[PDB]
């Protein structure tokens, strides 16, 4: 408990392409880089020589593979993936010293799933069975891990922005990874890591919106989304408020829509003209909340690959949604986040690694008195 040195720094990444952990599958072990994804529930890996992939799962080479004789088809916006289900033996070299028999979806065909240039080959869905494909009877990796071992039923994530890095502590917490105290918000329902936002402030100013809007039709904590994604109505109000606070300088209207980038000479990015953003989350006690506070350092994402420019180019990392609020890396990079599955709660503390300046830092503060917090959830 409290200290897990062999798991510190076990995550890597490229900005905008998520964080991945090294895993092994089959016997003898095949090493793969696997995206850490708290927004889905399948362990799905490349299993055929797609051209974007550094490597792939070669089932024929594993003496421990078992076929489930079941296919899986997964469509989404603009694409799909398709695979074949089985089980095999899975370890995390920089995780707990255990090996488990887990469900693996061997991906045989995909469109717009893998990234050309990225260093990962599969996805570790860490969310719940309710959203597994094809159905909730396909046991997610973490459920198998807990059933089959003595690893405690929780994991925590320290994502460090910028090639990025971080830690995934499986089965516990490392106190060196955060400062101050952890504050907990209940997991509203075990499908996504669903939470309830009860209040939103920009630079200290309440958006004074019916709090149901903040959670229309859900809010989730998702390591596999880059951005903070806000429902349309909340996003409109959020930028309107952000536009106002930052009107000391002007930017194209398309910038706030993430349709163009914005650039400053190096060393000369004006952080101070930008407002802090505070989300108040439902607390553990009736009528009690806490708030988490992020900086422009979190919501203005560094974009390296621009041949049209030669400066500090940033994308605005806040965007509309029709699927609800999504607290992606933008949020998580500010905090140490504890996915306390045993107690159905998510903990937040200031991350010991988060990017800030000398004037402002990310914050986790409470308690606050907030009434009618149950009304904030959408049915
Ligand atoms: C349909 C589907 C989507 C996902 C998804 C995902 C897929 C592929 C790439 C990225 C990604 C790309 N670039 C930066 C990042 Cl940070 C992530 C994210 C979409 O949303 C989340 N959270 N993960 C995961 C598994 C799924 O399979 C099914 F089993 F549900
Ligand atoms: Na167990
Ligand atoms: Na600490």
């Amino acid at each position: 408990r409290g200290s897990f040195v062999e798991m510190v720094d076990n995550l890597r990444g490229k900005s905008g392409q998520g964080y991945y952990v090294e895993m092994t599958v089959g016997s003898p072990p095949q090493t793969l880089n696997i995206l850490v994804d708290t927004g889905s529930s399948n362990f799905a890996v490349g299993a055929a020589p797609h051209p974007f992939l550094h490597r792939y799962y070669q089932r024929q080479l594993s003496s421990t593979y078992r076929d489930l004789r079941k296919g899986v088809y997964v469509p989404y916006t603009q694409g799909k993936w398709e695979g074949e289900l089985g089980t095999d033996l899975v370890s995390i070299p920089h995780g707990p010293n255990v090996t488990v028999r887990a469900n693996i979806a061997a991906i045989t065909e995909s469109d717009k799933f893998f990234i050309n240039g990225s260093n990962w080959e599969g996805i570790l869905g860490l969310a719940y069975a309710e959203i597994a494909r094809p159905d909730d009877s396909l046991e997610p990796f973490f459920d198998s891990l807990v059933k089959q071992t003595h690893v405690p039923n929780l994991f925590s994530l320290q994502l460090c922005g910028a090639s990025v890095g971080g830690s995934m502590i499986i089965g516990g917490i490392d106190h060196s990874l955060y400062t101050g105290s952890l504050w907990y918000t209940p997991i509203r329902r075990e499908w996504y890591y669903e939470v309830i936002i009860v209040r939103v402030e920009i630079n200290g100013q309440d958006l004074k919106m019916d709090c149901k809007e903040y959670n229309y039709d859900k809010s989730i904590v998702d390591s596999g989304t880059t951005n903070l994604r806000l429902p349309k109505k909340v996003f409109e109000a959020a930028v309107a408020s952000i536009k106002a606070a930052s009107s000391t300088e002007k930017f194209p209207d398309g910038f706030w829509l993430g349709e163009q980038l914005v650039c400053w000479q190096a060393g000369t990015t004006p952080w101070n003209i930008f407002p802090v953003i505070s989300l108040y989350l439902m607390g553990e006690v009736t009528n009690q909340s806490f708030r988490i506070t992020i900086l422009p350092q979190q919501y203005l994402r560094p974009v390296e690959d621009v041949a049209t420019s030669q400066d500090d180019c940033y994308k605005f990392a806040i965007s509309q949604s029709s699927t609800g609020t999504v607290m992606g890396a933008v949020i998580m990079e500010g905090f140490y986040v504890v996915f306390d599955r045993a107690r159905k709660r998510i903990g937040f503390a200031v991350s010991a690694c988060h990017v800030h300046d000398e004037f402002r830092t990310a914050a986790v503060e409470g308690p606050f008195v907030t009434l009618d917090m149950e009304d904030c959830g959408y049915n």
